[PDB]
Parts: C-alpha cells; sequence; structure tokens
C-alpha cells in the first residue's frame, strides 16, 4: 500500500529526476517528511496497474494526454488549486489538464520535438525531408548518417505523419470524435510511406531506438537527430557542437509535432494528499523549483509558470521549440489516446521493419482504434 507520512514520486526516466529529488530534499527540510523520487520503465503503463489496486507513487508525472485515461479510471484526485494559485499558470496549460472541464493534474511544462543538429557536420540543416537522402549520401562517405532517431515509440514520427494531413481523432462541435480518426488517411500514408522508403534505401535503421540514436548524435556519428528539450543537457556533456531548430517540412506542409505538457497528477488512493499538494503548489511549482528541476534537464519549450517562463523564451532553442509547438497540435488526453499510441505504436514499428506495408499497417491501426 500507499503509507501516509511520506511523498513517493514518479516521473519518466528521460526527465530530470534528480533535479525533482532536489526539490524533495528541501521539502523534507521545510516539513519533515520524506520524498522518495523513482523513475521505474514503462511508467504510463505501471501507474494504472498498481494504481488500479489502490498502490503505487503519490503523484505521477508524465505528458497529459494519459490522463484523461488515469482520470476515467478513478485513479486521480480532483487537484484543489485556489482561484490565487491558478492564476500563476496559463490558462491554455490548465486546459490541457482538465477532463470534461474538471482540473485533474497540475500542468509544468510545455513540451515539442525539434530538429536538432550537428553544427561541425551540417552548418545548413535541411529544410526538407525530401533533401535528406541526398544528405546521407554525401555524409556517408565520410562514415557519418544523417539522421538518427527513435523509431520505437510513434510520437518521434508522427511530426512527418501529420505533416501533409495525418491526424489522430477530428475536434468537432467542442469535443473530439473518437470514431474521426485519421491514421490510415492520405497525408498520413504519404508521411509514413517517406520514412520506410529512408529505411528501405538505407539512409535509417527500422530497429534503432531512444538510446542508439542518442548515443551516435551525442558521438559525432549522424549529423541530426529528433528529441525534446529533456535531451539536451546529454548534449551538453557531450563533445558535440549542435543547434535546435525548425523540423523538416514535408510536401512543403511543416512537421506538425504533437505538444504534450508535462504534468503532475495525485494518486485517488494516496493517504496523503495533502502533503502532495503543498509539494508540487508550494515547491514544484515555484521559480526555485522549477529552476531545480530545469537545471538537471529542461523542462521544455515554456513552462505553465508564469514568473519563470518570462525568463525561459531567452534562447534560440526555446525559439526553435515553439516554434516546432505552434506548427504541431496539443494532444487529446481523451481515454482512448492510449489505444491510438498503442496501434499507431504498432503500425510505424510493422511498416519501417517490412512485416507489413504502410498501407496494411495503417488501415489495421486505423480499424483498432475506431472498433
Ligand atoms: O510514442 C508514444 C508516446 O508519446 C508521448 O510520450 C513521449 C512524452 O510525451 C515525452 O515527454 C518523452 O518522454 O517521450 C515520450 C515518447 O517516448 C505520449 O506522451 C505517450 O503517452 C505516448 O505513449
Amino acid at each position: 500500500k500507499i503509507e501516509e507520512g511520506k511523498l513517493v514520486i514518479w516521473i519518466n526516466g528521460d526527465k530530470g529526476y534528480n533535479g525533482l529529488a532536489e526539490v524533495g530534499k528541501k521539502f523534507e527540510k521545510d516539513t519533515g517528511i520524506k520524498v522518495t523520487v523513482e523513475h521505474p520503465d514503462k511508467l504510463e503503463e505501471k501507474f494504472p496497474q498498481v494504481a488500479a489496486t489502490g498502490d503505487g507513487p503519490d503523484i505521477i508525472f508524465w505528458a497529459h494526454d494519459r490522463f484523461g485515461g488515469y482520470a476515467q479510471s478513478g485513479l486521480l484526485a480532483e487537484i484543489t488549486p485556489d482561484k490565487a494559485f491558478q492564476d500563476k499558470l496559463y490558462p491554455f496549460t490548465w486546459d490541457a489538464v482538465r477532463y470534461n472541464g474538471k482540473l485533474i493534474a497540475y500542468p509544468i511544462a510545455v513540451e515539442a520535438l525539434s530538429l536538432i543538429y550537428n553544427k561541425d557536420l551540417l552548418p545548413n540543416p535541411p529544410k526538407t525531408w525530401e533533401e535528406i537522402p541526398a544528405l546521407d549520401k554525401e555524409l556517408k562517405a565520410k562514415g557519418k548518417s544523417a539522421l538518427m532517431f527513435n523509431l520505437q515509440e510513434p510520437y518521434f514520427t508522427w511530426p512527418l505523419i501529420a505533416a501533409d494531413g495525418g491526424y489522430a481523432f477530428k475536434y468537432e462541435n467542442g469535443k473530439y470524435d473518437i470514431k474521426d480518426v485519421g491514421v490510415d488517411n492520405a497525408g498520413a500514408k504519404a508521411g509514413l510511406t517517406f520514412l520506410v522508403d529512408l529505411i528501405k534505401n538505407k539512409h535509417m535503421n527500422a530497429c534503432t531506438d531512444y538510446s542508439i540514436a542518442e548515443a551516435a548524435f551525442n558521438k559525432g556519428e549522424t549529423a541530426m537527430t529528433i528529441n525534446g528539450p529533456w535531451a539536451w543537457s546529454n548534449i551538453d556533456t557531450s563533445k558535440v557542437n549542435y543547434g535546435v531548430t525548425v523540423l523538416p517540412t514535408f510536401k512543403g506542409q511543416p512537421s506538425k509535432p504533437f505538444v504534450g505538457v508535462l504534468s503532475a497528477g495525485i494518486n485517488a488512493a494516496s493517504p496523503n494528499k495533502e502533503l502532495a499538494k503543498e509539494f508540487l503548489e508550494n515547491y514544484l511549482l515555484t521559480d526555485e523549483g522549477l529552476e531545480a528541476v530545469n537545471k538537471d534537464k529542461p523542462l521544455g519549450g515554456s513552462v505553465a509558470l508564469k514568473s519563470y517562463e518570462e525568463e525561459l523564451a531567452k534562447d534560440c532553442r526555446i525559439a526553435a521549440t515553439m516554434e516546432n509547438a505552434q506548427k504541431g497540435e496539443i494532444m487529446p488526453n481523451i481515454p482512448q489516446m492510449s489505444a491510438f499510441w498503442y496501434a499507431v505504436r504498432t503500425a510505424v514499428i510493422n511498416a519501417a521493419s517490412g512485416r507489413q506495408t504502410v498501407d496494411e499497417a495503417l488501415k489495421d491501426a486505423q480499424t483498432r482504434i475506431t472498433k
């Protein structure tokens, strides 16, 4: 079970859990309350499993898209931020964590993928996906590749799929229509086909994952990668001179990354919702709390806390992140998002490996999602 008198927090392994732990230390120093920050694997799947039985951490961190499903299952406590505290955050961020209008989590920061390039290898990154193959050819001769990014999580390929028309759920009458899905439409198939062609042509490898792509970029083997702000810290420690910019266009349209808002929810079965609410509202969501997390791993292109965001939008990488966010779309938080990601994950992995054709893979995904 979840014992009272302390705080357990789950946050994904790619975020600043050491910096969050630092906010935890300051919390314990002030209240005597113990804070344990953990980053277990398959976090987004682990939480509804362990919390379905009544255990798990007291606070759960993840992008806002997974929260509607948690809420749907009664896994989250409606949060109780008073108007004063709500005033401290941008309205569209609270909106991201509204499930049927009610606040079900605290928003922390806005995330969007950008094109990250090695300035020594490519001082002038490509403006289009279509020029990437020629680029790879030229770089291959010197033992480098043009681009490597995680092909095992659809989040990373989605910008390309959405670029010429692909979409998850259509928004209509102030609501997402769970039967109007755009995963198998002409634009989605065109984007995924381009990706498969990159692989067929040996410009990318279907097996590439988050670790393989990060190591290749950080060791200077590949000129470009696609990743979010959280990844900048590790690049900073490498010897790579890099830039962060607008994603390549596809068929003349902007890549459209799905925008996520890192959010913190409170376990419905928690014996200490009070200590949770104070930790999040009075420690984490302060200029000092965010600085401590941000200092370990960048929080995103913008933060939900107005006082801190003013400072943040001070540089080119942040600018690039928000420019890509503006061309993308905020993710829905509906309960069907889990199904959408599962089906699209399988489709991209199957098309990339040749297990299914793009048309088979996406048709199947569309059916799985809507049946
Ligand atoms: O790949 C599907 C996956 O995409 C998103 O997860 C992102 C997350 O938002 C980022 O903060 C970062 O950690 O990378 C993840 C992808 O590996 C959705 O938030 C998630 O629900 C979905 O399963």
